[PDB]
């Protein structure tokens, strides 16, 4: 019988490389023109030491070399881009750093010399923090940062260092929405209490290899010399969580999971009476101020009651 050729190497190699690729899920952008209007975007980084999440084939990593850099700092988790990288640091003599490790546990409190750093109140700091990741790795990444602007450390013991990221479009969308917006949620509040937040512009899937399935949002943040809100991060976490939870429903519902059943009543209409607010509002028209309320009365309702911080809903309806 007739059977079909034996493959080659190049073949295997090839059926290997394409599913390693489609493996990590994640969308190269080889278009220098675009990493050029990324970096354009973002500002001026001459003299600025930049710090770049996940540069994988380099796209962005060339266009901010090319940008009167002071110094430009990369972290890589795929050993397999690291050749290429320091290819690129070969043609750039002592303007690129190389590191194999993860963005969401890395530090860079002392990556650049604490003579840069600068005052809360102060202009921005010349560092700047630049990337294009995957979908699953840019999400947790805002919110730790997040956290550290609250706490103001991590990237952020430098001062008010800014932030250029590549978001699926709904994700940089919910970060800038504002209130009465039906993309009005949780990520609204967290970002925009602690930064500036802009929506620079939007890059179309077609423009990424391989194609995903949405578009790409390119956002700048800056952190605020006074944020919105001057509570624990974690508290302004679960209140946020909580009132967003049911979006069709009054704010009332959300809110009330704060509360265990035996008080939920009283103390979720207490809540919103103190707080000043209309019980009836839908979450997405709660604004930026209305969760400065609701997070300061729930703080003083916290402090009067210790077991109120670590109640949760879930765990009483078991
Ligand atoms: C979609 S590529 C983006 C590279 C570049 N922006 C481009 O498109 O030309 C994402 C890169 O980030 C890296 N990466 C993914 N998760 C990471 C993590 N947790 N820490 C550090 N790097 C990570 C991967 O190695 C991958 O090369």
């Amino acid at each position: 019988f007739r059977l079909p050729p034996l493959p080659t190497i190049r073949e295997i190699i090839k059926l290997f490389g394409l599913r390693a690729v489609k493996q990590l899920s994640q969308n190269f952008l080889l278009d220098l023109r675009l990493t050029d209007k990324i970096v354009r975007k973002a500002g001026s980084l001459a003299d600025v030491y930049v710090y770049e999440v996940g540069p994988g084939p380099g796209g962005i990593t060339r266009s901010i070399l090319n940008a009167n850099v002071a110094e430009l700092l990369v972290v890589e988790k795929d050993t397999r881009f690291i050749p290429g990288l320091q290819m690129l640091s070969d043609a750039a003599p002592g303007k690129l750093r190389i590191v194999h490790g993860d963005v969401l546990t890395y530090k860079i409190e002392k990556a650049f010399p604490g003579n840069i750093r600068r005052q809360w109140e102060d202009d921005p700091p010349n560092v700047h923090i630049i990337g294009n990741l995957p979908f699953s790795v840019s999400t947790p990444l805002i919110i730790k940062w997040l956290e550290n602007i609250s706490l103001k450390d991590g990237p952020f013991v430098y001062g008010r260092t800014k932030m250029t990221l590549t978001f699926q479009k709904e994700v940089a969308e919910r970060l800038v929405a504002t209130t009465g917006s039906k993309q009005h949620s949780r990520l609204s509040i967290m970002a925009q209490y602690l930064c500036n937040v802009e929506h620079l512009f939007t890059i179309p899937g077609k423009a990424f290899v391989p194609k995903p399935k949405v578009d790409v949002g390119v956002v700048h943040l800056t952190p605020l010399i006074e944020p919105k809100i001057k509570q624990p991060f974690k508290l302004v976490e679960k209140v946020v969580q909580n009132a967003f939870q049911f979006r069709r429903k009054y704010c009332h519902r959300g809110l009330g999971m704060l509360f265990p059943e035996a008080q939920r009543l009283e103390s979720t209409g207490r809540l919103l009476q103190l707080a000043d607010i209309d019980p009836t509002l839908r979450p997405t028209h709660l604004s930026l101020m209305h969760f400065k309320s609701l997070c300061d009365v729930y703080r003083k309702m916290c402090d009067e009651d210790p077991q109120l911080f670590t109640y949760n809903f879930r765990e009483e309806l078991k």
